[PDB]
């Protein structure tokens, strides 16, 4: 199965966090 990451980029963004892919499952972190 494959990461939401279109998803995560803009949910993670109205935090102010990086949307990242981890490989299924979104993570919210730091800019890099």
């Amino acid at each position: 199965a494959f990461c939401n990451l279109r998803r995560c980029e803009l949910s993670c963004r109205s935090l102010g966090l990086l949307g990242k892919c981890i490989g299924e499952e979104c993570k919210c972190v730091p800019y890099n």
